[PDB]
């Protein structure tokens, strides 16, 4: 507790500006400085004699009681409905507020403490949802990172993109278990711990396992509402409660466990899988083998169902999350209709078939997906993730599924070489899915998608993945510009030029809605001709507009379909 309160109290200005510029995106540096004296003297007045009525409220009421007390700016940035209600419904609106969509904020600028205040508030109201303690660790990066440049700020943007790929990985999770918590509630984040602990962590006890995802599980409601001092208080006594049952946790963590807040929490996510104890069996059978299974799971089915994850996921590291959470849904299917027959112990008996059965069918299914890969290569792959993409979910923005399809298809360039392909693939795919469908909001896509992105948190993926194109879509106009090509994109061009081709196909795909993935990759592959084609050639203008294929059908000229 006293070194994270010292540390809170000493980082007060950062995590001031983290907090107002996730809450309220479109608020300015100016103003964030206001709020960090309004909440440096609160600090001051409450260390000075805590016994005061305003020292009492929670942090999180405070800072959002002084966003709320600034003049014009309930009405200036659209939040004056949050600041009309208060306490739990208060802190719910602001939740709410955070918009995942920030194209409507400028490109990142160019720096040349004020530079650690102005990298925080940058980065933090564009990824409005990212942990604190993971937002202060990839500024110490980005300290260490801007000293290393003796054109100064181009060896900044260079060099940071690590530092950034850093900060996507994180949020990326971090997302996908927030977006889980809203739409499933508190049981399914406890699951997935208790996958990714008892994965990580094989050596440790039931009991403490339970106990170390019960604080786990209370981090993330802290901080999936966007409390940022909470936040720091309750992942510090998650990784206190880890360093101090080291040796009975994980041989892995020594060196984590040396370092301070926060880069401590921050080593030990990112450590390695401890190695399975020697005397580890290959299978649990008291799930399968006794005759007492049913009467085991009525005695206390959550935590039976508990137990099965906690067995089956420390002995299986190569499997990926939501498969370890596919198996325990379908071990507590099986169960559900074995132990109402008249004879449970014989159907449940061999339920590692079915266990086997499925985890074989996915393994098969990332095996193709990587051989496509190795055959067509990067682009190659994203453009049919492009077509399938755009053919199920035609009505999100041209600029979101380049995204998705781009976050895609950099699940199988990170994944496809290395040991443990699978698991890999399979946890980097859920997370895309996971951004389709919201983090702060349930979103409306078309009702196939969305009866995807709701009924279950496991089987999500392969939901979509059997999704056919959405016959439901109607599209809007598209103008003809959106198709024609311009000198410029004949030039050695930076990966902006990559986004260009990625936007014209999911628009073409748009528009030509109603053709098959062949034909639609066939045009496709005629357009890049034509562009490899004129841009050797003396005036390209011409060019293009004299061999293009035709997309539109006479008498149709400025807006196509
Ligand atoms: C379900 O699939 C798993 C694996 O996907 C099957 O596990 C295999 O079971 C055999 C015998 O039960 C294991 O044999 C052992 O192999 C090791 C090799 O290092 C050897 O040292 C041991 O003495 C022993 O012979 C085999 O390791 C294991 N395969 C793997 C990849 O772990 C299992 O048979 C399947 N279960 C059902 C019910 O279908
Ligand atoms: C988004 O969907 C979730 C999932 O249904 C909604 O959560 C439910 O909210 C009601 C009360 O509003 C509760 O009775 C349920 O227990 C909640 N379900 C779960 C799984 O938590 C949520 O309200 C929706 N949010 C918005 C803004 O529409
Ligand atoms: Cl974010
Ligand atoms: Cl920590």
């Amino acid at each position: 507790f006293n070194s994270t309160q010292k540390f809170i109290e000493d980082n007060i200005e950062y995590i001031t500006i983290i907090a107002f510029a996730q809450y309220v995106q479109e608020a300015t540096f100016e103003e964030m400085e206001k709020l960090v004296k309004d909440m440096v003297e609160y600090k001051d007045r409450c260390m000075a004699d805590k016994t005061l009525p305003e020292c009492s409220k929670l942090p999180n009421n405070v800072l959002q009681e002084k966003i709320c007390a600034m003049e014009g700016l309930p009405q200036k940035h659209n939040f004056s409905h949050c600041c009309s209600k208060v306490d739990a419904q208060r802190r719910l609106c602001f939740f709410y507020n955070k918009k995942s969509d920030v194209g409507f904020l400028p490109p990142f600028p160019t720096l040349d403490e004020s530079l650690l205040n102005h990298f925080l508030y940058e980065v933090a109201r564009r990824n409005p949802f990212v942990f604190a303690p993971t937002l202060l660790t990839v500024a110490v990066h980005f300290e260490e990172v801007a000293k290393s440049c003796c054109n100064k700020v181009n060896c900044l943007q260079t060099r940071a993109i690590p530092v950034t790929q850093y900060l996507k990985a994180f949020s990326s999770y971090q997302k996908h278990v927030c977006g889980a918590l809203l739409k499933f509630g508190t049981k399914v984040v406890h699951f997935i711990y208790i996958a990714i602990l008892s994965q990580k962590f094989p050596k440790i006890e039931f009991k403490e396992l339970i106990s170390l995802v019960e604080d786990v599980s209370s981090n993330y409601d802290g901080c999936c509402e966007g409390d940022v001092v909470q936040c720091i208080r309750d992942t510090s006594k998650v990784m206190n409660h880890i360093c101090s049952k080291q040796d009975s946790i994980s041989s892995k963590i020594k060196e984590c466990c040396e370092k301070k807040i926060p880069e401590r929490g921050q080593c030990i996510i990112n450590s390695n899988k401890d190695d399975r104890p020697k005397d580890l069996s290959l299978r649990e059978g008291k799930f399968t083998d006794s005759e007492n299974v049913c009467q085991e799971r009525d005695a206390d089915p959550d935590t039976f169902f508990a137990k099965f994850t906690f067995e089956y996921s420390r002995r299986h590291p190569d499997l990926s999350i939501p498969e370890l959470l596919r198996i325990v849904q379908i071990y507590k299917d099986l169960l559900r209709n074995c132990c109402n027959t008249e004879n449970p112990p014989g159907c449940y008996r061999y339920a590692e078939d079915k266990f086997n059965e499925t985890t074989e069918k996915s393994l098969k299914m990332v095996q193709q997906e990587c051989k496509h890969f190795q055959n067509l290569g990067k682009d190659g792959l994203k453009y049919h993730y492009l077509i399938r993409l755009t053919k199920i979910a035609p009505q999100l923005s041209t600029e979101e599924l380049v995204s998705l399809g781009e976050k895609m298809v950099t699940a199988f360039t990170t994944c496809c070489t290395l040991s443990e392909e699978f698991a890999c693939v399979d946890n980097l795919a859920d997370l895309v899915f996971g951004e389709l469908c919201g983090v702060n909001e349930n979103r409306t896509i078309n009702p196939a998608v969305d009866h995807c992105c709701k009924t279950n948190f496991a089987f999500r993926r392969p939901c979509f993945e059997s999704l056919k194109a959405d016959k439901t879509y109607v599209p809007p106009p598209f103008s003809q510009d959106l198709f024609t090509f311009h000198a410029d994109m004949c030039q050695s061009q930076n990966e902006e030029l990559q986004r260009k081709t990625d936007r014209f196909l999911v628009n073409l795909v748009k528009l030509k809605h109603e053709l098959t993935d062949e034909e639609l990759q066939s045009l496709f592959t005629n357009f890049a001709n034509v562009v490899d084609k004129c841009c050797k050639a003396e005036s390209p203008e011409v060019c293009f507009n004299e061999e293009s294929p035709k997309i539109g059908n006479k008498g149709e000229n400025l807006y196509f379909q």
